């Protein structure tokens, strides 16, 4: 019988703390010089306009005395030489702001709830942004007071956003610092001459800045609940989730140095729809007879989702503005795209709960799930569970232990299914694919051909191509799971804890698996392939207690270990290497994702060390010496072994909570100890040449590369050629990825009601919080963030200020 | 403090009662014969396969003895001769079904409402249908009990429909009965040879049957209401109306006799969006001092609507099914379409109500409206009103008249604005229009041209074309309105009535007005053009009374008259004829839509009657004699006068309501007396040749056309040529369109609560209703429905059965 009102608001800041340091224009000039003289080549013959003052020292070893650079990169003086920091140029402080206002009404014969919210992100990446209006409104109505009840939930979201382009950050670390942001006039800068065929990342963002989608989503449900006698309940629910995304993606002409669009201009008007509806019926019966308590429940749930998308594309526009650029206004050619897919799910289920004397618990569970992603012959799968419970401390013989409030012992066994696969997983798919979609450097795989020799100017004849081969025998991936647990609490709920042991084993694992080469186009197949096992230990422990000095602490920890192992694999998949082993060793009996590769044994420091080692092709002074695993006297494809295991030795987490003088302080720490990580980062930071495209910007670790002048370094000598195949899977790319970081720290003041209800307001609280602030890494880790070792940039820190006023 | 529940359900039937009777295969054969011999032509030389046995009578006049027809229409025997009734073939009984379930909850501190509804129409036209799911959910919350209130309304509709093709019915009355529905095998029938180039209407529906749109609409509003002291109120409202329509329109190959697609196949995936948001603030203050009562109110309202549509079109599909036919799967050419438009409205307003002694009322009103459809120089317009009231019977001197409960006298004066015009009304619009949209028989008006002589096979150069000429001086259409009223009630509310008099005059009327020919492409202009006046009389009268014999009657009538007149018109518009006068006389001083034309003076019955009449070109025996209005001795373009006025002499309406033994009977009658109507219907019913396309099916009135054998008939002699220009605007097409019809009759039983609350249900009512059942027309009207004289088909009757159970 109340009416309650909450209002929450906050503003957040997001700032990139660090990044992979990449070479500046002089360091880039120094590095290329070193890679030149390391190869006995005239460094003054470079294609990039650097002029080097150098010579030989007293021991006859290249030393760089000085270097000059043109004012402009090109003879025509349209592009000036720069020292651009591209990462700082395309990033900025993100700012987030949220406001939520809620109201609820409690009444004898019903209830109703209402929320309005707003959320605006100006992303850390320039020319991006995001906003979400939201409204939720729910209610219930007690007819036939307490035997027939009707209700509803509903929410409604409008979202609009300009997403960044994929890989925008990495391409900013890739483009050299000599290229300026702006040309000699005010146009967008770019590469001239031999500089990399990579466009201006800032200019790419500006050209992206108008590509904004508008996303509308509603989802709710309506239900009736019939209670015909004391313990019985019939409930039916109908659900609906309809969203639609709309956007225009604008293509504008560009011509920035050698980069060019010709004069292309186009617009694509994209539309997407997703409608998902759900229905269930459920019958539950509870009953209590002195000691015995029992609950039964049966149900059913039909699910459907229908998807569809489609677009219109058209080229050539007189006026390069969003106002002008609609398909009606284009004068060049047009393409029309679009398709749809869908899936349906039937679900039958039941449960049975029983408890003798709040001392012995037992629960049973049974579920048939059916899914249109399989043929009739595997459409349904049935999954049971048994869960068992013994509350020791309730037992009579446990009377004597007063320092033990609870000691529960649970043991479970259950199966669940995996079904997340393509909606066409089971089909051999032939698509017409005439060749109307963009694609890079070729690779249309179009079926249209000028069979007459016309040279075009019309509809070509065309046909069909294969996208995948079907599977008449594709079935559910089944996971059988077993865990036994011991949770407890001692003293007077001051020392709570739990010790669990789980053993999950997956069977008939589902993967889209590619095909063999000679089978050719569209050989990919959706298959059930082998079995995995994952068993481990979890052990959470807590300590909560006040100090009677004004302080409450509540310290909650968690440490876990797990080991993982593949058990069976079709012979073809094991040599393929999908699950690990890199195509040289089968990963059966090893952990999922473990890798075989060469072992990097340092750097040859003398020619004698080259001759004194098994013969290997690129072996030379300054190169990486790779180990002769089998001792045959040559380094070839067999000189590989297991060199990477993703299994951490353990993973932990500790949560500190303090209340004192109405202040409150919270810290969330999470750690991972003794874990291999594997990365390509080092191919950009440690090599001038470990890359298919030349003259890209590289990391700053290069300037400590190996040299006669610099003889005791892990980093191989700079070179313009990867003759030694140092891009080979090797321990050079495996690093100690152990870490410990503060996910969140947060301090808040709760305003005492003596002063807050001043304002006819119950609660009023201010909080300040910070995410991803601190990280402690291994010394021999050389990346940015060990938890995400593939990235050359970290997660940005967030500072937030907020209030939770509450009437 | 309640909880209330209504449930309404009904099923309706819709059946076309009558239609313009069109010729059957023999009547069509008879008619063409008559038109042949009437022209002294060998009727056996027709191009349609009829063979006629005929000759001359005793007086030497053609008489048809018999006629035969092939078994098949074509020499190759693929199309059999038929007597198809096409109207019966493409129509059926429509059935409608609605179900609505509502629940509301009233509580001290708030309220909430919830409705679910369903509506399914299988239309009277085959291969059409329509359905609407709907959910409404509203609620309010009394914070700061009765000074600060928060609320919300929201509704949500999903609609899906296959619309009929435009003019499907008329084309079924147009295609001759000799063409069969099915070919000799099971394919779709069509015309062969000389038969009209019109496709099979049934086959058109089947090809349309999969073109289904899916329409989602939500609209609601959220408001806060602040009442700071006793009479004051601040209210703000935010509103939102977002709908989106989605569809695929399928083009399938056809080849039915001479009708052909070649082998065309295509799909168009169309998308539309309409988002409309609204915001207002309003401040109201009420105050009462003994006799004086006064109310003031000020406010503001911003409005915006943004629209956008776009599609993708693609030709050529291997599999002619909706499952297959998405743009991705097409192999032919593609087109991309789409655009957007929008408008915004600002609105400032105020009102002032005052009443002395519930004897004298006065209200004032002021509103500035601004609209982005005008330039800054006419953006806003200001509108006032004065309304005045005197309650006579409350006056002291009116004490003596007991047979007079009320006698109110009201008098008003106010202005409102018209603003419904194109969003680009004020612009000179150049569109690129390359020529990518379908168009009939040419008329692309594309700007693309093969300027090089290539003959195509590429993007052509192209340009811009004009759609309309702008108007720097376009302004609001203003309507000044004045009405004085006298409403009353006598005895003891048994004889209620009202007598009103209104005088609305519009100024600066807005029309898209075309341009002169020599100005050419895109000469259409949005202009303010002249003034109109519309003044009339309304007089409603009622009589309600029970009988004390178990019967209540409540009889409510209405009779109205109006006369309309144009006052000023730019000289160019008056000779144009947009508002009337057919380009021969100015309609100034006449009613809107009145027409000048020739006067049809019967039918020449002898050559002497032809010579004895002013010389007119097509004059011959059996033709229409047209009057020599000016007596110059020739019939030419001056022999015209005013021959049509749409003003009815009056229009009435009577409503009967009866309650008796819990039954209830309702009849709604509406009439229009003494009114001209004007129609083209007669060109299909009365002429073999009053049409640009030959050999179409015609009405059955032809078989009473004029002939020597049939000399006393209004209908001119059948002929293959309209030499006499009987398609000229003439009194032949003007008819007495007076009518009286029963809009609705309805009978219902209300179940007495003695038996209904049996079921814990308050009210339970059954009703049966019928729409458009009866119509009484003028004898000298020859169409189907005088109220809609352009159509050759009536409005179908609806029988409905329904219940209104109410807990
Ligand atoms: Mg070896
Ligand atoms: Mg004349």
């Amino acid at each position: 019988g109340q009416i309650k009102i909450n209002f929450d608001a906050s503003v957040s800041a997001s700032m990139y703390q660090s990044k992979m340091n990449v070479l500046n224009t002089e360091q880039y000039g120094r590095a290329m010089w070193q890679a030149y003289v390391n190869d006995g080549e005239n460094p003054n013959g470079n294609a990039l306009g650097y002029a080097y003052n150098w010579g030989y020292n007293a021991d006859g070893n290249p030393v760089l005395y000085g270097m000059t650079l043109s004012k402009y990169l090109d003879s025509k003086n349209t592009m000036p030489v720069a020292d651009t920091d591209w990462f700082d140029e395309i990033t900025r402080t993100g700012v987030i702001q949220q406001y939520n206002l809620s109201v609820s009404n409690g009444s004898e014969k019903g209830s109703s709830f209402f929320s309005l919210g707003y959320y605006k992100n100006l992303g850390v990446i320039k020319d991006t942004d995001f906003d979400r209006f939201s409204a939720r409104m729910n209610s219930d109505y007690k007819l036939i007071d307490d035997i027939l009840t009707i209700g509803q939930h509903f929410t409604l979201n409008r979202t609009s956003e300009v997403q960044a382009p994929g890989g925008i950050i990495e391409t900013a670390l890739d483009i050299p610092s000599a290229i300026p942001v702006y040309a000699s006039d005010g146009s967008w800068g770019g590469p001239v001459g031999g500089w990399p065929d990579r466009r201006n990342p800032r200019a790419v963002l500006e050209y992206n800045k108008d590509n904004r989608y508008t996303y509308w989503r509603m989802f709710g449900d309506a239900y009736v609940n019939l209670t015909p006698f004391k313990g019985f309940n019939l409930r039916s629910t109908f659900g609906l989730d309809y969203a639609n995304k709309q956007a225009r993606y604008f293509t504008y002409p560009y011509q920035e140095g050698t980069q060019t669009n010709n004069g292309k201009s186009a617009v694509e008007a994209k539309q997407e729809h997703w409608t998902k509806w759900m229905w269930n019926a459920i019958a539950t019966y509870q009953l209590e007879v002195g000691k015995h308590r029992g609950d039964v429940m049966i149900g059913m749930e039909l699910n459907r989702e229908d998807d569809s998308h489609f677009s219109g594309y058209k080229e050539d526009f007189s006026i390069l503005t969003p106002d002008y650029m609609w398909p009606d206004a284009g004068s060049g050619t047009a393409q029309a795209y679009g398709a749809g897919e869908g899936y349906s799910l039937v679900s039958f289920f039941g449960k049975m709960n029983y408890s003798y004397a709040d001392r012995y618990l037992l629960s049973l569970t049974l579920r048939r799930d059916g899914s249109s992603r399989f043929g009739k012959n595997h459409r349904y799968a049935t999954f049971p569970s048994v869960s068992l419970g013994w509350r020791i401390t309730q037992e009579n013989f446990m009377k004597e232990l007063t320092w033990l409030d609870d000691l529960k012992l649970r043991a479970s066994w259950g199966q669940t299914g995996n079904q997340e696969i393509s909606n066409l997983a089971r089909y051999t798919i032939y698509a017409p694919n005439y060749g109307t979609t963009d694609s890079f450097g070729g690779q249309s795989y179009g079926t249209a051909y000028d069979i007459t020799g016309s040279n075009g100017g019309g509809v070509l004849p065309s046909g069909f191509k294969r996208n995948q081969i079907g599977n008449d025998n594709i079935k559910w991936e089944t996971t059988t799971q077993t865990n036994v647990g011991i949770d407890f609490s001692l003293f007077k709920q001051s020392l709570y804890g739990s010790l669990e042991y789980y053993y999950k084993k997956a069977t008939d694992i589902l993967t889209e698996m590619a095909g063999v080469g000679v089978l050719g186009e569209g050989g990919s197949r959706w298959i059930n392939s082998g079995a995995m096992k994952n068993q481990g230990f979890e052990f959470n422990l807590g300590y909560r207690n006040k100090t009677a000095f004004g302080l409450t602490y509540d310290l909650n920890g968690n440490i876990s270990t797990y080991r993982n192992e593949i058990l069976e694999l079709p012979e073809t998949v094991a040599a393929n290497g999908k699950f690990g082993g890199n195509g040289v060793k089968s990963v059966v009996g090893h952990t999922y994702g473990a890798q075989v590769g060469y072992i990097a044994d340092g750097i040859f420091k003398s020619q004698d060390e080259v001759d004194n080692h098994a013969t290997q092709e690129g072996a030379a002074v300054g190169r990486i010496r790779y180990r002769d695993i089998d001792h045959n006297g040559v380094i070839d494809e067999r000189d590989q072994n297991w060199i990477y295991d993703p299994t951490p030795s353990f993973s932990y987490g500790l949560n500190i909570y303090l209340e004192y003088k109405n202040f409150d302080l919270t810290m969330f720490w999470q750690g991972v100890q003794g874990v291999d990580i594997i990365s390509d980062v080092k191919k950009k930071s440690d090599f001038w040449s470990a890359s298919n495209v030349g003259f890209l910007n590289k990391g700053t670790r290069l300037l400590n590369a190996w040299s006669p002048t610099n003889p005791n370094s892990d980093i191989p000598a700079l070179t313009r050629s990867d003759t030694n195949n140092e891009q080979r899977v090797s321990t050079y790319f495996v690093e100690n990825g152990s870490f410990l970081k503060l996910r969140n720290i947060q301090l808040g003041y709760t305003v005492p009601a003596v002063i807050s209800k001043k304002m006819r307001m119950d609660r009023l609280r201010f909080y300040c919080s910070a995410q991803n602030l601190l990280t402690i890494k291994s010394k021999n880790f050389t990346g940015e963030d060990p938890e995400n070792p593939n990235f050359s940039y970290p997660i940005p820190v967030n500072i937030t200020f907020g209030l939770n006023i509450g009437f």
